[PDB]
């Protein structure tokens, strides 16, 4: 444990942004951070038996796994968003997973 960048801090300052399920799925512990009065940076504290990961609120695939997560009748506590969205507008089987296309500024 050092100090000079200070880990013993319930706070996350910085985030790994994007990340897989296969991390998220061994999380225990899941508290959303928000830039209000608390800390100074939206992020999902997420902790592991290794380690605590910090992630971006913003993120598809931790919005994907807190609802296989929020499944969980033992408790939630890894789990923060129990929805993804207020529902879903899906299609059946004929899609991509998710059709995330960066939106172009300027179509001309």
């Amino acid at each position: 444990s050092e100090a000079i960048l200070p880990i013993a801090s319930s706070c996350c300052t910085e985030v790994s942004h994007h990340i897989s399920r296969r991390l998220l799925e061994r999380v225990n512990m899941c508290r959303i951070q928000r830039a209000d009065g608390d800390c100074d940076l939206a992020a999902v504290i997420l902790h592991v038996k290794r380690r605590r990961i910090c992630v971006s609120p913003h993120n598809h695939t931790v919005k994907q796994w807190m609802k296989v997560q929020a499944a969980k009748k033992n408790g939630k506590g890894n789990v923060c968003h129990r929805k993804k969205h207020h529902g879903k507008r899906n299609s059946n089987r004929a899609h991509q997973g998710k059709h995330e296309t960066y939106g172009h500024k300027t179509p001309y």
